[PDB]
């Protein structure tokens, strides 16, 4: 009877989920609202996380403490990093990582600022397990959960469903050269602001996790934000959750 | 039972002195986060080892709220100098903290390259909801009475100045001096570290008084490399500070 936890950051990324639940009960603690109900007769909790790494981690931790979910699906919209992808495509996160984590080597003021010399700062993803330090350079999507989403690709009719790497940061990048550099360096499919943070907390609690992100925008093709993509993503996720539930 | 003071540090060196100060301890670990529950001057205190960075800090703080319901939060530890007036061993009391790592940029085509001077602070990362209604935050103010108390205790600190300042939190360790200078000039930062504003965000959501207290363990503005002894010194000051609050309870 442990629920599926489904997350979205903004109201537009959760309202379609909420509408799908039967016998809803709403809970708000701190800044974070949860709707507890059923899908196909099975317990599901929808979480509106708010935006960014701190919010995502708090909302995920609070859900672990309150609901003890059996798996977490983090979803919502993202911006394209891979030129092959277009608005409406859905990325299933083979892995996510904190793309915004940076360490730089000492340079005197005369040398100016050069972000291309910044290194990914992996300590931000380091955890402890039974008190012992465990390094992480990324968080893998649960591979069975990833595979399931890919196997359901043809049920999504508003773009392609592809595996990719999700770069999480407290950033919205619109400098195309920066997007290109991040893609070349980290092989990112897309950027957003929550996935690796929720994933970090899921790893700490040893709960299976998958990130599912629709491209609502990509400055690589001049495609501006389309809020309807967030609805289409939730529709896919409802179908996906119901498939999991059929198998329970 | 009395609601505890919650005292946080990210790394072992930032909490071992606090933990040694508690009486009648028990140690609790959930997920990746360890807590020591005991007493200082007979009053309940929980010491939290948060691990490093914004996600860890927020998780550790949230878990503490759920498990322990503290009456106030002191987030402490070490930091790197951004203000050239400050040196290793000086302590900054956070008049405010903010997510210095949060960046938004306007559209530029590839040929214009990358320009971080055009990456603006992205305030949505600090936006919260209060009873379901959106509340914007461009920073989190340290509880002003807590901040004031720390400043009033300045001459009890034996190893440097105690000053008010702005704490810039980011999942970053900057050693490009031109970038440190740019951050200082843009945001009036005293120091940088990796947790404060994230713990502050959670404390604001829960409406629990919060103060950040950071010692400079390093500053590349003066060629001063990391000294771990500063972390011990900071904890000593924090214990004195906590005992003063407790006397007032
Ligand atoms: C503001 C909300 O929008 C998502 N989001 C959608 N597109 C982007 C993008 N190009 N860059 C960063 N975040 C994005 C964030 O993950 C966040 O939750
Ligand atoms: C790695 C630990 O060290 C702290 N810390 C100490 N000095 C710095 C600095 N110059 N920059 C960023 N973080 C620093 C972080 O807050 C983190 O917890």
């Amino acid at each position: 009877s442990a629920p599926i936890l489904i997350q979205g950051a903004m109201d537009v990324e959760v309202e379609t989920l909420v509408a799908a639940l039967k016998d809803k009960q709403e809970l708000t603690v701190g800044s974070w609202t949860y709707w507890q109900g059923t899908l196909s007769g099975y317990p599901v909790v929808v979480s509106r996380t708010e935006v960014g790494l701190a919010n995502a981690a708090a909302a995920t931790t609070l859900a672990m403490e309150r609901f003890q979910p059996r798996l977490v699906i983090n979803q919502g919209t993202a911006g394209g990093h891979d030129p092959a992808l277009h608005r409406g495509d859905i990325v299933i996160g083979t892995k996510s990582f904190n793309m915004g984590a940076y360490r730089s080597d000492l340079t005197p003021a005369e040398q100016g600022v050069d972000p291309s010399k910044w290194h990914n700062f992996e300590v931000t993803m380091r955890l402890r397990d039974n008190g012992k330090l465990v390094e992480h350079s990324s968080f893998a999507g649960d591979p069975e959960l990833v595979g399931r989403a890919l196997g359901m690709a043809d049920r999504y009719r508003h773009g392609r469903v592809v595996p990719g790497i999700i770069g999480t940061a407290d950033e919205w990048n619109r400098q195309v050269a920066r997007i290109n550099w991040l893609h070349q360096t980290y092989q990112t499919a897309a950027e957003e602001m929550e996935t690796s943070s929720a994933a970090l907390v899921a790893e700490a609690y040893k709960v299976p996790f998958v990130g599912i992100r629709v491209l609502s925008n990509t400055d690589l093709h001049g495609e501006e934000f389309d809020p309807q993509t967030a609805i289409h993503c939730q529709q896919f996720v409802i179908d996906y959750a119901k498939a999991l539930i059929n198998g329970f």
